[PDB]
């Protein structure tokens, strides 16, 4: 697998860097945490971040549990995806959203039309392509 580091349009003007291995789950996100203490993002915090391909804002908050240090230290947070998310999601009431169904295919209008129906597995690997192509993708590291 590959670990992939994205930029969210913030508001305002700039991007905010996240890292995930799973970014077909990116149209999933409810929040962009922070650990409170990270001087990184802590003017960013009650902005908003654009989700990547999609016209969805979602905020930037904090919440102790985040790791400075994994990844970017700025968490993309999927309640419905995620059991640790959906911790953060209960201390700051997001909304569970899923965009993979029970049999394991894409779907929801966040999701690019272009993942729509595709197994997850495929539309992990075509997510990126549209990342790349659209300017969202800041670097890509094997394991
Ligand atoms: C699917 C995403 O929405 C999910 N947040 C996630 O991180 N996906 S993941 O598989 O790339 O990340 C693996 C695990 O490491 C956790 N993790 C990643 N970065 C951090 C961080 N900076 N602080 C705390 N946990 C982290 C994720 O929440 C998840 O439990």
């Amino acid at each position: 697998g590959k670990l992939y580091t994205l930029r969210y349009e913030v508001e305002g003007g700039g991007f905010i860097e996240i890292a995930t291995v799973r970014p077909e789950t990116v149209f999933a996100d409810q929040a962009i945490a922070v650990h409170p203490e990270d001087e990184r993002y802590r003017h960013l915090l009650g902005k908003r971040a654009r989700i990547p391909l999609t016209e969805v804002w979602i905020p930037i908050l904090a919440d102790p549990a985040v790791e400075k240090d994994f990844g970017t230290g700025a968490l993309k947070v999927t309640p419905a995806h995620d059991p640790l998310d959906y911790e953060i999601g209960e201390r700051h009431g997001l909304k569970p959203v899923s965009v993979i169904n029970l049999e394991g295919r894409m779907e929801g209008e966040r999701v690019p039309e272009a993942l729509r129906g595709l197994d997850r597995f495929e539309a992990r690997r075509k997510a990126v392509e549209l990342f790349r192509e659209a300017g969202h993708l800041v670097k890509e590291e094997d394991y």
